[PDB]
């Protein structure tokens, strides 16, 4: 994967509502900033039941959003990144469709998992309890199947249905998917909830030894059409920790709230534990299309007595102080669960999470650069969006609020924004100076501050992180320092908005 | 029970927001109309997870309405209905609360229900697919008692925990919720969804013969403290027939979608049909605090060849009809649209779903009133309410479309209106006129007119129901027609609202 910042867009949310619009934005406006793009699924429907990870044809880009022809001309100048949704398919696909009708004497029916598919003996509570879950209850829902009921396996909507991954029919199925992105120049995959992939019973079904011989099938079948893998994993860090070293890389999950904490109460010890600990064949983010995700550092599901990054009272606290940031905004696009530590995500934007603070925001993505791993930049906070509480209340979808419609004309005025001018000469500096294709190292006191320094063949840079010089959401005070020597010498930057970072 | 008028109301969605205000509304704007009421849940919670149906503490009055005692000052001029929710409580009751802090140490542990306790050996596909659920999903959510995940049973909110109706200590919950009502001047009880009370292994968990010992059982300890029993059951017809036998009140649910088929295609067949087999011992409605049923009327759901009242191709139509008479109001809070614990229920106020038609309207309640049972009256419907879209965009939740929040000034204002007026007069003739208290007969003019009969000691009262003369949402054609005798003679009503029938 190159080590340059890359975005992450939906193909409608941004710009005029296609891929030939988001092309043209992505070329005309975030030129150097952005060489690469992860594009959120285009495929048929787009607009379902989850914003496009509940395909009926996968193969098939919505003709509302445009063709594979616009893929292979973004190819041209960009890299792309695509979601192989390996886990689920839409229930009005055609595949299961057909098990609707006919049931058992369907040639779809082996594709699709049941409880008896894995349960074929029955389960006791322990065996369904013990399931790890995204979503409350229990992964079920009620399906008629040549007019009997049944219990079809769900991990996510009830329109989700999950695919037997070791199946015949099903494996045909993802092989279809990885041949039709190689086909199309797509050079960067994704797999989509890979992690509940595959079922053992007796097991959390998540992350488990059938899982890993999945994942390493997977892997295997995209390095033969010339395809790199990208696996997600919304868990307890250390199986976060654990999975990185059998892929090529892996999302940064923990530095996301870390940030957040470090940058609310002025705390840099968790984000150097997590600096040392931390799988370096990442890419990073700040924000995702999903919400902000708090799993991914407080302690196990399962098990309370394995501990997070931080401590529980900590983690507590966070979801508290981006409630009060948000100003109760986060409070309504979040689902009310019996503690702030059975939450999976908080649903926010991070502009708003910070209480859209700007200091806070850019050093917030200064830290995200400046640890290994390939950086991405999603959409709302490329534009430093706040939370869109119109959208919200339109939808009722939760995860919206950090879903805005960019139109053309809004990116523009969004462009003007000395946050927004700052991130990009950011992205920029990250993707011209060659420090950061060398060797990497910190330095850190005890709390108040960690410096980060790469080292390459004809630069160096170190970004100084200091949280405590300004704390609240008020505040104007640079918590960020940047120090670099190119062609032209040595140069400072002690504000990132101010005093934008330019490579000679 | 007493054979009047009663209304159906939230003490706080009535006048100022108190059982004391309700109380005021009830004796200064509706004297003799309506002469008892059945107040829905106005325990610690009213305004939880299920507007008053998953409450804290169900012996103790949500300080915000008021208390006993003005439960007991009501009862002075008002036969008093409350719910007895016996097959669940809130989560954040003492009782459950101190089984997530002690687990199985705790004295409460057998009073709730797990998957464990209905299923110790395990469950099949078939087990768990076979419980009967008015919407898809599984009844069951997890909740750590003492560190350790369970699968509680909840047959509707996450936050409503299914009791065990057959252990010590949830019996002893049930004759603490008895025992405050007697002493506090209550008459009548209503036991909220006790058709899912019983849970037995390899049954649908739903009016089966363990559910029948419940009932029975329910009513032995209801008439020792000198209340009535009334039971609320939403099922296939057959179902609701056969358990009326064994109690002192069934709710008759399948009129109310009987008479919008009739009001909007002119055949009264199916309501000749169901007043020849309908159970007599009856609580009368057009509305209630929830949707409008349709599966009680319609083909069993467990078992499509029984079928219903009325084809399946008419109960779609019917909803069809709601649709558009509400020009798409109903169709984004029913089901699917909204946040709703049954799919099937349409979400709409009563007046709405018949497009606002007057005519339509006071005939439909003159039916209601006309058939053998004592009629209860929504408050809703008592005001000739139509649908609160406001309501339902700030909550999202779908019943809440027909939950309005009246104040007095509003009541007023409503009190004006003809349908209004023509309403209150028709109940207030229901209460005074002792023909209801008599003989019932009825006879009909093949699927064209039906003439329902009351002979009495000292009156007789004749109506006549024909909605072929009046097909249309703008209709003025008056459907129902009166006729009877008293005390001053013959008299005739052939316009309800213009001319309101008024007892010598
Ligand atoms: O496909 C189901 C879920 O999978 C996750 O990996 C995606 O990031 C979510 O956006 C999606 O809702
Ligand atoms: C009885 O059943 C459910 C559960 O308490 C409640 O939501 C309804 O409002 C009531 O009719």
């Amino acid at each position: 994967m190159k080590n340059k910042v890359q975005l992450i867009t939906y193909a409608d949310r941004l710009g005029d509502g296609t891929i030939k619009s988001m092309t043209d934005i992505l070329r005309t406006r975030f030129d150097g900033v952005y060489d690469g793009v992860h594009i959120l699924p285009f495929f048929t429907p787009f607009d379902g039941a989850d914003a496009g990870f509940d395909p009926i044809d996968h193969t098939k880009v919505d003709e509302r959003l445009g063709s594979w022809d616009d893929v292979a001309e973004l190819s041209k100048t960009h890299n792309i990144m695509v979601d192989a949704i390996v886990n689920h398919m839409s229930w009005e696909s055609k595949q299961f469709q057909d098990v609707l009708a006919k049931g058992e004497e369907s040639e779809y029916y082996p594709m699709f998992l049941t409880m008896s598919s894995v349960f074929p003996n029955g389960a006791t509570e322990e065996d369904l309890a013990g399931i790890y879950r995204p979503r409350p209850g229990l992964p079920f829902t009620h399906y008629k199947f040549a007019g009997k009921t049944r219990l079809v396996w769900v991990s996510f909507t009830p329109q989700q249905v999950d695919i037997d991954t070791d199946s015949d029919k099903g494996w045909e199925y993802l092989m279809s998917i990885f041949d039709q992105m190689a086909a199309s120049h797509v050079s960067y995959i994704r797999l989509d909830a890979v992690g509940y992939g595959a079922k053992e019973a007796g097991t959390s079904c998540f992350m488990t030894p059938k899982t890993f011989k999945l994942i390493s099938r997977l892997r295997e079948e995209g390095v033969k059409r010339g395809l790199e893998i990208l696996i997600e994993v919304h868990s307890y860090y250390k199986k976060q920790v654990e999975i990185a070293s059998k892929v090529d890389r892996v999302y940064d999950f923990a530095l996301p709230p870390l940030l957040l904490h470090a940058l609310s109460t002025g705390h840099v010890e968790p984000v150097a534990h997590w600096t040392d600990i931390r799988p370096n064949n990442a890419v990073t983010v700040l924000d995702t299309h999903d919400g902000i995700g708090v799993i991914d550092i407080g302690s196990d599901q399962l098990d309370r007595s394995l501990k997070g990054l931080v401590p529980d009272e900590d983690v507590d606290n966070l979801v508290n102080t981006i409630h009060a940031n948000t100003h109760g905004e986060s409070q309504a696009a979040t689902g009310a669960a019996a503690s702030n530590l059975d939450l999976y995500q908080v649903n926010s934007t991070y502009y708003s999470a910070l209480g859209c603070n700007d200091q806070h925001y850019i050093a917030a993505r200064a830290v995200q650069f400046f640890l290994p791993g390939v950086p991405q930049v999603y959409y709302v906070g490329a534009l430093a969006g706040k939370n869109d509480m119109e959208l919200l209340r339109k939808t009722n979808n939760g995860r919206d609020i950090n879903r805005h419609y960019y139109s053309t004309a809004e990116i523009d005025e969004n462009l003007k924004r000395p946050v927004v001018k700052a991130l990009n000469a950011l992205a920029k500096f990250r993707n011209e100076l060659d420090a950061f294709d060398g060797t990497f190292s910190y330095t850190t006191d005890d709390d108040t501050s960690i410096s980060f320094t790469w080292r390459g063949e004809t630069s160096q840079a170190t970004l100084t992180f200091e949280p405590k010089r300004g704390l609240g959401v008020d505040n104007t005070t640079p918590v960020a320092m940047l120090e670099w020597e190119d062609s032209a010498g040595d140069h400072r930057s002690d504000d990132l908005i101010a005093n934008p970072p330019v490579v000679a």
